[PDB]
């Protein structure tokens, strides 16, 4: 691809605005956005994490406006957690803080990531422990080592399915993803504070160093994310993920390509 | 509305200076500012949380000089009012050890604010689903498990005072395309408060075109929630406290068609 | 007052330079600096604080060369807390942290406060609890209701005293104070570590967005100042708020009005 | 050397991408990534740490297109490969209270990098100078008291891999004129990890007279060492954790005299 | 009266060093660590030991003989030895059972000055009735003002080993021709967080343009870098401190 000109013309920005809902592992009808309460295993080469208990990846492959050459070019993004205030349930049946107290906000290890591409987000497998056995109807690093845990490169897949990629098994390849600008933080630790954000006046820009967004391939835009929030204590100590769907807003413009 | 010039003159620009004050609950005639104790449900499907246990978003429609012109918000100030009230640790509170001071308010926290030239837009989402909220409330109807994550059923404007609990309902980030909104949720049991206070601070609301909020049927919209923390009792229970927030608006005549 | 021109040449600037000490109580002949040992009460309605119990924000009304129509304009401050390396004793009959352990360094909540003005500092009551009791001799919101935890209009004062004006009861009006410059951060909770900076290299500029920085009416530069670093704790567990002087340099120049 | 202008063209530029793994203690075949379980000696004197126990520096050496021209450092993207991989909280972890999930990894981290024209440059401070370290570790020699502070006669190159430990050398800043370094230290048994990842953050390798390290004998040294912190296993005994780091570095032609 | 910089090859020049820490070294093993820490009976009877107490470091750097004078105009610098601080294995306090030793953390004192002249400090004291202890140099004649502020508590740092961290600031009302930067934090579980980097520079010229000036060709560096506080096994606390590296470039200005 040799990116030429911008169209410009009323015809030639389009708009995409949505929602991604977390997958969190939704262990009972009453139970979308929580996981399943977190067990540990007896030993470390027995680790066996149930599929309802293991967060995965967000994925939506959004069509464009049929254009055909010309491609349509991300530039802008708005994006926020959506429903950061429900973080202050502390009457349902939560762990009191003390006697008499208030029960534990959601809290602990988070992971916030979100993505925008012209084609599905490239994932490397990295392992905390190569012999845990993750379950069926999971999609994970096939073929695991002892090099599983720092680096194997045959663990390369495409984030081209929902509730599938489990979240501890799969980061976005650093060594491809050329067409997708990626943004994410983990904050580890138990007693970790939530720090949410929002407001509708910040705009993430989408250019590269050479004033080119992400390129549109077969006018699918490509969005992705991730929204642990924390764990959530019930009154008997056991814990379970908690997660939050995400907005994107994305504006994109013609480009020609030769 | 295609948006024009901005008239310039002495008559050109007006001034908002007021106060919002917190709601919090206010459970009996002597805790303006506090909630109720909060107390746990034992199962999730009995969670049923009494009203004056549930602060609310805070809201006021301000009307503006009478004007086709329209008023642009253009520049805000604004700060919590009282913030070194938190230094009372003399007041019935819990003892941090054995002869201690009482423990100051502290833990979860929101505070946000919005200005904007309609009712500001929020969207629902609940902790759990099943949560009876009470009487007197506007709290997403009809919810079902997928409320929490997100139902795009539940749409609703602030247009009322100790109504709209802030735990069920954020601004809905798919509309308020007239309006400016600004948040942060700091969670978690032992988290310290930390206030700012200055009258040298602006924030410009103008968006990427140079234009702020525009003020339909010339009413400017308001809109706060401060929760602190909490306040720990000698007993142990514990109660939200809240602080009223200050809002000075500086607003220009624009043309439209 | 229209506001013209500043006056130029060498004897049309001044500069002053000064400290102000803290107020925190005083308890006794031997505890300047630090506040009565902090009790607490049974009930709301009997909470009853005692004078030496109570930090006071510190004023200085410092005269300037006389004038007479010129005013001087405060246009930059420096500032910083004295004495920072201080609250490094910690060998001094304090609670040890745990068996043969040093004593725990001052912690806990912090007000940090600075103001430089043309006149004295507005003040807006705001009360934890209604129902305290002030003390004698201390200046405090007067015909408290239930509304005064939250915003009682009546509450309205100038900070014209030294050790008068209890913290806990008053802050910076911001609806008056067009004629001042007020910065102040709460840091609230009983384990928040202090962090205090200190460089000669820091200047804040007080001009407004017009340009122009505080009028001194009379020729009266009034500084105003809070530094509660935190609470030091005794072998015993009682408690006593420890504050720090305040070190102010600021610039003037001479300015006509109308 | 004299430095000239940069060669243009479209020969004129190269990229170098890469990842360098962790090298924490490898204590058996199938624990890479992380070290051996911390053990605390008796005495201060009797210090004497196994190999498998002290994470190292990592390094590589990358050959560039052979070439007076040399090869200018000019940008570095730079990030931890696998951070998702810490909310692993099932696998016999210490619980955190009765019923709950594991302690994730957390507590001490260094993570740092490196980008040069030759090896980087290491200078040696020891904690404690009567520390024995063990065979097959490259360390400071002939320690003194003054080591603990500062002793001039540990300088090193960071020229092996699983040789010399975190603990023992840091960058020599009176040195590596030719490389660009940078690196933070967070200490404290319950510090939170913080690792943030994203494809769009540069780091421009260029001096204050617009010149990057310059690649002798056409190699490209790299370094890195990202100890995250410590995994607690559910006996209470402790093991450093580390992960891989990505680096792209952009190089161009440099005439030099 | 300040002129302008002299130009040319001949006009520069610059100063590399480090300045080690003297945190107490209470006998001939622990350079770099305090005597361990011991509590008062009482408030009346604090009364530290000497090698219980960190000081302040200096050192005078001789320039190249020179009216000119050398002028500081940025510098570069680094605590030394970060690493160290990953020593979990040293007869330290286990967190839990079976665990790793605890690191060093908690309060921490981390400074810096570079100068033409010794930097000026003004006395401060937590405590005045402490009683500091021979072969320290501690503000004299105290009063209970000198816990917030006694003026008659001037002094230089012009010895090493010597000055108190605890009895002693830079004096912001002097120091005109010297830049300080220090960051106090406290707290007995704060952890230390230290950056390292060759790429940040600090430029030290006034708003002027104009950077320190260096009387009798001498440039003063001034330093403390607590770390934190090592805990042993018993429990017992001792102060940590590291070196600091220092590079300063000078440039030669004419004054009349
Ligand atoms: C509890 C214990 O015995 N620990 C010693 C350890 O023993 C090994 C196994 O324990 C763990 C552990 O808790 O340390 C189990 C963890 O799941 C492993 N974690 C990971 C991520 O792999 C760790 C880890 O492999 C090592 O710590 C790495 O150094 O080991 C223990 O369960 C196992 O017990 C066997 C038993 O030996 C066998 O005869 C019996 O039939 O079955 C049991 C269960 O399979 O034995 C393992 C050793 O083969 O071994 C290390 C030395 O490698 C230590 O001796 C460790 O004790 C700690 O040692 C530290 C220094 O290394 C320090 O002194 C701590 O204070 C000690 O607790
Ligand atoms: C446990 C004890 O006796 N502590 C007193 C100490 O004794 C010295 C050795 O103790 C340690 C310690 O304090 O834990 C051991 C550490 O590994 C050392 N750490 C380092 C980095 O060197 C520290 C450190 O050197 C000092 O704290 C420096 O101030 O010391 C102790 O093991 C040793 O025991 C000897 C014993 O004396 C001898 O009769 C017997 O034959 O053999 C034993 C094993 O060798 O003795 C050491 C003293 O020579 O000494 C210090 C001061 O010198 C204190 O007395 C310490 O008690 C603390 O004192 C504090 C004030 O100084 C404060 O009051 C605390 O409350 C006390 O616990
Ligand atoms: C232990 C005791 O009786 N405390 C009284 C106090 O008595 C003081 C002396 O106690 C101490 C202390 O509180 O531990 C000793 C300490 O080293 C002093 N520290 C400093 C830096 O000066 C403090 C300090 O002077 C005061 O707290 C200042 O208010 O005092 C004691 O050792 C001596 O025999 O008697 C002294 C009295 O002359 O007096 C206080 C009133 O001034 C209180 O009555 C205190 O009692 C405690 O008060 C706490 C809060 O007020 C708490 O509620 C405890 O329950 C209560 O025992
Ligand atoms: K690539
Ligand atoms: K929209
Ligand atoms: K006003
Ligand atoms: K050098
Ligand atoms: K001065």
């Amino acid at each position: 691809v040799e990116v030429l000109e911008v169209k410009t013309g009323v015809d030639s920005i389009t708009e995409v605005e949505c929602f991604l809902t977390p997958e969190m592992g939704d262990p009972d009808e009453h139970l979308r956005g929580f996981s399943k309460s977190i067990s540990i295993s007896d030993t470390f080469e027995s680790d066996s994490p149930n599929r309802d208990m293991l967060p995965c990846y967000s994925v939506a492959r959004i069509p464009l406006p049929n254009l055909n050459i010309l491609m349509w070019e991300a530039v802008t993004l708005k994006t926020e957690v959506i429903g950061v205030t429900s973080l202050m349930n502390v009457h349902s049946n939560g762990q009191a803080t003390h006697d008499n107290g208030a029960g534990k906000p959601v809290q602990g290890t988070s992971f916030h990531f979100f993505s925008v591409g012209g084609e599905a987000l490239e994932l490397q497998g990295v392992l905390f422990n190569y012999r845990t056995k993750y379950p069926d109807g999971t999609i994970f690093p096939k073929n695991a080592t002892v090099q599983s845990q720092v680096m194997n490169t045959e663990h390369k897949a495409y984030l081209d399915k929902n509730k599938a990629y489990p979240v501890e098994c799969w980061v976005p390849d650093p060594t491809r993803n050329e067409n997708t600008r990626y943004f994410g933080t983990l904050t580890g630790g138990e007693n970790v504070p939530p720090v949410l954000h929002i407001t509708n006046t910040a705009t993430t820009v989408l250019l590269d160093e050479f004033g080119v967004g992400p390129l549109c391939k077969g006018d699918n835009l490509y969005l992705s994310a991730v929204d642990v929030c924390g764990m959530f204590t019930n009154r008997s100590g056991s814990q379970q993920w908690r997660g939050l769907s995400r907005y994107f807003k994305v504006q994109l413009r013609k480009r020609r390509v030769k």
